[PDB]
């Protein structure tokens, strides 16, 4: 059903704030959120450029980008996802951040690498394994999955952990520079990669990258300052999910705590701050959400007030944040500290100007998750669009194509 | 009474403009207006900073200050206009670009030299002589009364004119760019010092500054291109009233037309930007009103067309727009070409979030012209409150203060 909600205009969500070295003139962010409209090759396509720049219309807001691939080694989806490792990718993606740009808004790429997760029927076209902190699977039908086609997951080596540092990384976010984005923004949450080398469900490795709280951190923490010295602290992000069980992840049921791992992964990154080096926000899944899912009130295990008190700087939150519509009690509260962002990202879906919505209190068009995934414009650009100009057939025939 | 709305919500209004090397998000300018609440000595006041901070929420507007005065010389008021002529004027014009700058807005400098129009009285308290292309006055009161206090109007002469470019005019747009100004636009209209030079009523020398048409324009086009190799010539503006009738200026029946004067000016600027000197904007008063006057239909000599024909960059209008409101009709002719500003003076001092309004098509607040030049906050910041909590007497009583 439609949401009804109280205008947000008077709030702190229309102060501006400075994030990095931008300014943001309102809070409300659309977060990373997979759609599967890149092209085969993973150059970002004809559909996604409007799709981006739909939501950038009211002047100063913040959109990162769906997960995108940093490497071939990051992939791993069957759906079409883009990537940031050519030049190619690089042009198409910078059509896209200009259009942002034109409006007075700012984007920041969510760089990905999907790790145990990886379907290994795709990576065995690549010539590639699935790889991960260690050799784990989420689950028996993976494992089998994997063994069946000869191609299991592998523990990447100490060469090839330095290698996404300085490779990997190094390189997308030289092609993000390249492609105008404001932000680079670590994708640390949800069980892929880099969550995979944090929690010790997923990382039981005996070298310098495992076996230990500040071990498991250690790759995270080298990628925040290598990238650092490269594009500077002001234009990075990183997410995180402390309380998510997605892709197994073991969360509060692990052997160390996400109370304790992330703790000490955010108050490394204070420190950082402390020095000059601070980076531009954290972002944090708010424990309603896990991934894709809504978790019960009965499920919830913890929150990320140790994140508030921990970190000084910008923190942007999100996890259906319209539960207490249409008063947004709990937005309003998590906003109050002024050093806040709130992200929608299903109601973004559907609401591509959800940003003016929320400011004057106009009612929100439900979404649809049966066109979440799916490969066409229908129920992706169509949501811009009057309905008796939407011919439903022509759209679901619309494949991505490319820019221009 | 207050004024019914169309809104602009979809209009060419608020579509993205580069104006130089910034993008605007709304077409809707606040042009330059004298309002006389600066402080004694020219430095900017706390009055002023709410004021223009007030005017600067819809995230990419421009604002246009009020005529500012380039050096003790170019002031001539007995009200107290703003200055940007010492580092104190800089550094508190500073706070104010500041607070437009962090709601994502933008702000242009008008550099204004009273001239002819000088008080004598005023001018004579800082040891200065009125002064002028030549030796005139607008009137023979005016003549009368500079001569009565033994001060009367002189002509610059050719080293002084120089000095103007070198010094003057270089000084004030360096303080500019100290205080953050985003442009500096030249004040060539009507009936003040650079108008005075560029128009045969007011300008009879016989050296390099007049005696012909090309004469005339030297000054103005010298201090374009002078200031273009010191601040780049996107963040240079000018403005221009070619039927103004203000302050005696003789306009379509001077012994050179319009037409022939302002012509050439702008064709001259149009060849700078074919060869890559391109000044940020060409802002145009339109026949409609002559200085802070309207001009009935029946006086109306001729029209601003001939800007549109030959200058190929931006144009700012200005001059009651309203005037066929609801609809707008002219101003949406106007804007058409995509290359138009649209300028709102009067109703922005009653309406200090004029954009969010024509925007929505929200009645406009009538404005009140007892309160244009008077000394204090009252029909100044009280706009922006509630009546039920704007305490009249107070606020007449609220003269400028310095800022903090
Ligand atoms: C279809 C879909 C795709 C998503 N893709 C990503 C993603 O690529 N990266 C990420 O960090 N989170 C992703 N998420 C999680 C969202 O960013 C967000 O945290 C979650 O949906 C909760 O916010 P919401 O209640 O406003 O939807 C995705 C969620 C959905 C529903
Ligand atoms: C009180 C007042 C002060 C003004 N001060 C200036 C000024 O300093 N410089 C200038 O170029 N025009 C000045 N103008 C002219 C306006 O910028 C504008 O061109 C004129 O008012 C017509 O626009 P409007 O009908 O929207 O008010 C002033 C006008 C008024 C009414
Ligand atoms: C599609 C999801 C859902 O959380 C994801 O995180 O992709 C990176
Ligand atoms: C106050 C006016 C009215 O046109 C003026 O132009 O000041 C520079
Ligand atoms: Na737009
Ligand atoms: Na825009
Ligand atoms: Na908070
Ligand atoms: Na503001
Ligand atoms: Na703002
Ligand atoms: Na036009």
């Amino acid at each position: 059903s439609s949401v009804k909600i109280s205008p947000l205009k008077d709030s702190e969500a229309f102060q501006s704030i400075k994030v990095g070295n931008n300014t943001l003139q309102t809070k409300i962010v659309y977060p990373p959120t997979t759609r599967f409209r890149a092209l085969e090759d993973h150059t970002p396509s004809d559909l996604q450029l409007q799709y981006y720049g739909d939501r950038s219309t009211f002047p100063g807001t913040l959109l990162i980008t769906e997960a995108t691939f940093v490497s071939p080694q990051a992939s791993g989806w069957e759906g079409a996802a883009p990537g940031i490792w050519t030049d190619k990718h690089a042009k198409a993606w910078k059509v896209i951040t200009d259009k942002v740009h034109a409006n007075g808004s700012f984007v920041s790429t969510q760089l990905c690498f999907l790790g145990r997760v990886a379907d290994p029927a795709v990576m065995k076209t690549r010539g590639l394994n699935p790889v991960s902190a260690s050799a784990t699977y989420e689950s028996d039908a993976a494992k089998e999955a994997a063994e069946a086609v000869g191609n299991p997951v592998r523990a990447l080596t100490t060469q090839e952990v330095k290698d996404l540092v300085y490779e990997a990384y190094t390189n997308a976010a030289q092609k993000a520079m390249d492609a105008g984005f404001d932000y680079i923004e670590l994708h640390a949450a949800h069980g892929y990669l880099l969550d995979q080398f944090l929690q010790p469900c997923t990382n039981q490795r005996t070298d310098e990258y495992g076996g230990s709280i500040e071990n498991r951190a250690r790759l995270i923490l080298e990628l925040i300052d290598h990238l650092s010295t490269i594009v500077g602290a002001d234009k990075i992000g990183i997410r995180i999910s402390p309380w998510a069980t997605f892709q197994n992840m073991k969360a509060h049921k692990d052997t160390v705590h996400p109370l304790t791992t992330f703790s000490y992964l955010v108050h490394e990154l204070q420190q950082r701050a402390d020095k000059g080096q601070g980076i531009a926000y954290i972002s944090v899944v708010e424990p309603r959400v896990s991934g894709n899912v809504d978790v019960s009130e009965e499920d919830q295990a913890g929150d990320n007030e140790f994140v508030s008190k921990i970190w000084k700087g910008v923190i942007l939150k999100a996890g259906n944040y319209s539960y207490d519509a249409p008063e947004f009690k709990t937005l309003k509260e998590d906003i109050a500290d002024k050093r806040t962002l709130v992200g929608f990202s299903r109601y973004f879906t559907s609401n591509p100007n959800l940003v003016w919505k929320l400011r004057d209190g106009i009612d929100l068009v439900p979404y649809d998750r049966n066109t979440f995934y799916s490969d066409n414009n229908y129920g992706y650009n169509t949501f811009s669009m009057d309905s008796e100009e939407v011919d439903k057939e022509l759209e679901i025939k619309r494949v991505p194509s490319a820019i221009e």
